[PDB]
RNA sequence: UUUAAUCAAAGUUAUUAUUAAAUAAUAUUGAUUUUGGAUGAAUUUAAUUUUUAAUUAUAUU
């Protein structure tokens, strides 16, 4: 393995909601990002 | 008994029900019976990215 992945399918903004597509975060996300994005926006 | 053959359909019916949908800010380890069963790895889902987290203006760039 040179590279473990290159272009992760990730990098196109997947749309992978839980209440979505049913399927949950991906896993390089954190499951308890504490405050939303909006409270460090 | 004779019908020469044909020609019409208009306007009322029993005996029993309380369910759906939206609304309400006070629950929460998965809905459909008794694990493993060797006493052990079966029943593990974690990682700084608009995520079941959902954003009071018409300007400037």
């Amino acid at each position: 393995e040179t590279t473990p992945v290159k272009y992760v399918p990730e990098m196109l903004n997947i749309q992978n909601a839980k209440w979505w597509n049913g399927r949950g975060k991906p896993v390089y996300r954190s499951t308890y990002n504490e405050k939303s994005w909006l409270e460090k926006a």
